[PDB]
């Protein structure tokens, strides 16, 4: 519907000031159709959010275009991802390459052991930067999901196609798409219905 389209919005929680957001609708999700993915300019996360019923977005508008419209090897890789500090040294974490990201042909899906939400950047470029080593190699979707250990719920959005023990879920209490190997510790408090 408004997939695909670029948007803008206010944001306000509580009584806070109001922020403006502009960014790109990647998806609308299969098992939630409420819920939407999306990806601000400049900021490197997905979110995720029930447009049709989240009282926080305010002044939803379409923005038009104004401009008219292969590394998938990367798929599946471990990699280290390096980028930039304030003391002028660079950093890395390292992670694992998901999937292309939709709607945005030349950006990925990436997540990382040190932040196991969801994250888009354009690693082609950043490959070609000296950026990204590639290392050596080497349904539960829809279902409910609850955390406890703490007591979280929410819902499993996507199997990841290239390593399919791996998964993404939205909790009802955040915007951000959490990404869990079902196999390792990380997800050990996982539980599913
Ligand atoms: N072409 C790029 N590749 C990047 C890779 C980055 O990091 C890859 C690992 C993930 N980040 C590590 C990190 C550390 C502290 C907080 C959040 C994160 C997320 C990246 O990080 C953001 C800067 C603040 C560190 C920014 C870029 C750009 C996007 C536009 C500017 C350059
Ligand atoms: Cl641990």
């Amino acid at each position: 519907n408004i997939v695909g389209c670029r948007i803008q919005h206010g944001w306000k929680e509580g009584n806070g000031p109001v922020t403006q957001w502009k960014g790109t609708v990647l998806d609308q999700v299969p098992v939630n159709p409420s819920l939407y993915l999306i990806k601000y300019d400049g900021f490197d996360c997905v979110y995720g959010l029930e447009l049709n019923k989240d009282e926080r977005v305010s002044a939803l508008e379409v923005l038009p275009d104004r401009v008219a419209t292969l590394a998938d090897t990367m798929i599946g890789k471990a990699v280290e991802h390096m980028f930039e500090t304030e003391d002028g040294s660079k950093d890395e974490w390292r992670g694992m390459v998901l999937a292309r990201a939709p709607v945005m042909n030349t950006w990925f899906y990436i997540t990382y052991e040190k932040d196991p939400v969801l994250y888009m950047y354009q690693l082609l470029d950043d490959y070609k930067e000296g950026d990204l080593r590639i290392m050596p190699d080497s349904s539960l979707v829809g279902k409910q999901v609850e955390y406890a250990k703490s007591k979280r719920t929410g819902m499993v959005i996507h199997q990841v196609e290239a390593k399919p023990s791996v998964y993404f879920i939205k909790f009802d209490d955040d915007f951000h798409i959490y990404v869990y190997d079902l196999v390792k510790t990380s997800a050990e408090n996982l539980y599913f219905q």
